[PDB]
């Protein structure tokens, strides 16, 4: 089961000045950056709080390394903004083919790498009314 | 300072095909209903966990009560998906006041009622990279 929101993945143009404004603005402060070069993206995490569930809640900012990628073509039609929201769940594969039962595509036959060594998969925003949405396991 | 994730806003046409969405797909339930004439949206909050300050992280559902709104105008221009993100405060008095004082538009002088007796304010997008950001105080 869906057991906290593991984080919010926000859409930027350029990584370092979006992490300095939420630094300045709000204190947060950076938790890890990963390069992820299937997704197409350089990420930053900024941890906001622990969850009951024992894992955590973070901002994920997005630069795309390419514009042939989700979060390039995104940005491209979009402009800079949310991209997608992300649940934390003890069992993604188990979680994942559930939903797949109840006729929500799910867009990996088997969860694929994130970061910080998760397991993750995504929901078709079309099926989940307009969110693109995440289920994540953490690798711990 | 901000201590949490305190909810993701998301708008949608129909508040009770949306729920139940979330119901049948991700076993969320239904924590609190609430009508707010002035921000002109029906709410339903659905609880995802409990937080390390102490306080909750929810999917805020919301459907516009009247096309002249922040939502109604949101929905007819976007469709249905993530319309804000929101944090937690202890303090959303002395929170806004030291973010006014950065340069970032508070769209509010003083806090004003969210759902279940909170106090927000919103910080305007075009300042904060693209996200609609609400800052929370819970009314415990
Ligand atoms: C590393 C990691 C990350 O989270 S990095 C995240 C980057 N990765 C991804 O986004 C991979 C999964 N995403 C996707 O495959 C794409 O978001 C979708 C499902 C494929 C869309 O694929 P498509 O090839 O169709 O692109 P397309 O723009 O045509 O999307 C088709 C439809 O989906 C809508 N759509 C696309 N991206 C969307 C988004 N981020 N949110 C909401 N709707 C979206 C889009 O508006 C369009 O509908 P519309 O015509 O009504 O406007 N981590 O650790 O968690
Ligand atoms: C009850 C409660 C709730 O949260 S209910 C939430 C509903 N309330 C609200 O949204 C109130 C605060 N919101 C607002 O005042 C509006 O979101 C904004 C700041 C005023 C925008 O006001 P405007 O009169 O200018 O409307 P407008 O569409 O013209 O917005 C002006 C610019 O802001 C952008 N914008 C508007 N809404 C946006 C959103 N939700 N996210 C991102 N950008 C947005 C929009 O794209 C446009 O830029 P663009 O030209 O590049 O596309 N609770 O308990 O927490
Ligand atoms: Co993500
Ligand atoms: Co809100």
């Amino acid at each position: 089961s869906l057991t906290r929101i593991d984080h919010i993945g926000i859409a930027c143009h350029d990584l370092d000045a979006t992490v300095e404004f939420y630094r300045a603005t709000y204190g947060f402060e950076v938790f890890h950056t990963e390069v992820n070069e299937e997704q197409g993206v350089r990420e930053a995490m900024l941890k906001i709080n622990d969850t009951s569930d024992g894992g955590a809640s973070y901002l994920a900012l997005l630069e795309p390394t390419r514009e042939d990628s989700a979060v390039g073509k995104w940005l491209a039609k979009n402009g800079e903004g949310v991209h997608h929201i992300a649940f934390g769940t003890a069992d993604v594969d188990a979680d994942a083919a559930d939903i797949r039962d109840k006729g929500v595509r799910v867009l990996y036959d088997e969860p694929r790498r994130g970061s910080m060594g998760s397991r993750i998969t995504f929901l078709h925003p079309k099926d989940c009314h307009g969110v693109l949405t995440e289920l994540v396991t953490s690798a711990a």
